[PDB]
C-alpha cells in the first residue's frame, strides 16, 4: 500500500517547485524533507505520497485540549507519517509514535547585526525591545510552560497585551525583524537558514532547550521504529549532514 | 521493582564515598542515579541499580556483550548509562529518546597548532586513536566518508595498537605522550575542566544522543521518552548537567 506523508509548506524543508508547467503529485515538491522521505523509502522500500495538511497547522491543543495540524491527522489515521519540520514535545510524544530526531535545535533568537543584545537574559530585563515567538508552535509552548525565572518573565511579556509581540508564522516573524524593533525567538535551525539569506541578521545567543525533528507516526505504527533505524543509518553515513548542507548553503 | 543495569563511567555513574561500606542504590551517586531519581519520580517505579557483570557496554562479535546483552535476555528492564544511540544498537533493543546530546570530538594537550580531524588524518607524526568496541571507533571502522576512512586505517593498524582500553587509559597517553583521543565531547567537556592542560581540538562530529535503553517491546520506553522530555522542557536535564559537570573549573 502506497503511505500517506503530511507534510507542510516551510522554507527550506518542503518548496513548491518553480515550473512553467503545472506540477501534479510528489513532483509539486522539492526540499530537505523530500530528499529525507526519498533516503527513507530507499532503506525501508515504501512507496509515498505527499499531502500537505489541509488546516496548514504543525499540531497544538485548544482550551479544550482538541487536536489540530499534521499531528491531528495522525491521531486520526489519516496519514501514515508526518515528515515535516515537527518539533520532538512532551505534549506531543504523548498523543503520537515519533522517531528519533534527524535534525537537531534549539530556541535561539534572531536579530538584527550590530546590537548589543547578547542573551535571552538581555531581552528579558528591558521593554525597548518587543520579542516573541509563533504562536502556538512549540516555542511558545516553551515559555509559556516554563517556571524558570527569565523564561516566565519573558512569557508575561510576550503575552503581554493580548500577545501582540506574537507572530502567525515565521515569515511574518523575519519580516518584523528586519522593519521593526523586533527579536523573533525562533528555532537554531531556521536561524541558519535565514542568516545564510539575510546577511543583516544574526543568531543571538546559543541554544536553550535542545530538541530535535522527528517522524510523526500514529501510536502503535510498525514504521516508527524502522524509520527510526533508517535515520540512524543516514546519520552515521554523513548523509543527514550532506542533506542539511544542500538546503542549507546560501 | 525495576532492575536496572548499568556501568560505572564518571560523572555518570560513580561510587559514592563514605567511611563506611555501602549496600544497595547507596553505593552510587552521578548524573545518572540523579535522571533514575527523576524518572522514577515521575513514573512511579521502585528500581535496584545493578553494575553490568562483564564491565562492557554493548557491542556484538554476531552475538552481543554488555548492557545490551543484559537487555536482550530479560535480566535487567533498563539500562541508564552514557550509552550512545547508534544504528546496531537500536536495531537490538528500544531505546528511549536521548537524554543528553553529544557528539565525536578531540581531547588533547594543549599548546599545539592542531586544530581538527583533518590535520590529524594527513600527518602520522601524532597518535591518535579510541576506545576499542567503543561506539567512536565503530564509527570510524563504519564510515565510507574520505578523511574518516584514512583515520580508521591509521587506527586499525599495527595490531590496533593507537586503540586504548577505557577512557581514563585514553587520557593518561595523551597527558604522557604525542596522543589524541577520540572522545566523546561530553567527556571531554567533564575532563577539560579539571584537568587544565587537556582541552579540546575542533567541533563535534556525528551528532548523538545518550539513550535509556529497553529491551525491543518494553511498555517502559515510550513511558520513559515522555519523562525525559518534561525534565527537558522543565530545564531539570540542564541542571543536572551543569552539577556533575562544573568541577575545579579551567580557563
Ligand atoms: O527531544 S529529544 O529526543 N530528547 C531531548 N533532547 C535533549 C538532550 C535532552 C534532545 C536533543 C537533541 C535532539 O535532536 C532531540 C532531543
Ligand atoms: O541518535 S539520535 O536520536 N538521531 C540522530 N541524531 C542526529 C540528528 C541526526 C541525534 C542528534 C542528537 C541526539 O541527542 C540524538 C540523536
Ligand atoms: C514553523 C513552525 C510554526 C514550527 C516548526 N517547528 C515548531 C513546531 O513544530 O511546533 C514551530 C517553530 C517554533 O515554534 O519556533
Ligand atoms: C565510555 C565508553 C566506553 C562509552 C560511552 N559511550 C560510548 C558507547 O556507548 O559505546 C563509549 C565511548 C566511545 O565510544 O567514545
Ligand atoms: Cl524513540
Amino acid at each position: 500500500r502506497t503511505l500517506i506523508v503530511t507534510t507542510i509548506l516551510e522554507e527550506p524543508y518542503v518548496m513548491y517547485r518553480k515550473s512553467d508547467k503545472p506540477l501534479y503529485g510528489n513532483d509539486r515538491f522539492e526540499g530537505y524533507c523530500l530528499d529525507l522521505l526519498k533516503e527513507l523509502s530507499n532503506i525501508l522500500g515504501f512507496l509515498y505520497d505527499v499531502k500537505l495538511v489541509p488546516d496548514g497547522k504543525y499540531g497544538a491543543q485548544n482550551d479544550k485540549g482538541e487536536w489540530n495540524g499534521m499531528v491531528k491527522e495522525l491521531i486520526d489515521h489519516r496519514a501514515d507519517l508526518a515528515v515535516a519540520p515537527l518539533t520532538i514535545t512532551y505534549v506531543r510524544e504523548k498523543v503520537i509514535d515519533f522517531s528519533k530526531p534527524f535534525m537537531t535545535l534549539g530556541i535561539s533568537i534572531l536579530y538584527r547585526k550590530g546590537t548589543p543584545i547578547d542573551s535571552a537574559d538581555d531581552l528579558a530585563k528591558q521593554t525597548k525591545i518587543e520579542y516573541g515567538a509563533v504562536r502556538d508552535g512549540s516555542t511558545m509552548t516553551f515559555f509559556k510552560k516554563s517556571k524558570i525565572s527569565t523564561y516566565e518573565k519573558m512569557w508575561a511579556f510576550m503575552s503581554s497585551r493580548q500577545q501582540s509581540a506574537l507572530v502567525k508564522n515565521s515569515d511574518e516573524g523575519i519580516q518584523r525583524v528586519l522593519t521593526t524593533d523586533y527579536a523573533l525567538l525562533m528555532e537554531s535551525t531556521s536561524i541558519e537558514y535565514v542568516t545564510q539569506r539575510n546577511c543583516n541578521l544574526t543568531q543571538i545567543g546559543g541554544l536553550i532547550d535542545s530538541k530535535g525533528y522527528g517522524v510523526g507516526t500514529p501510536i502503535g505504527s510498525p514504521y516508527r521504529d524502522k524509520i527510526t533505524i533508517a535515520i540512524l543509518q543516514l546519520q552515521e553515513e554523513g548523509k543527514l549532514h550532506m542533506m542539511k548542507e544542500k538546503w542549507w548553503r546560501g
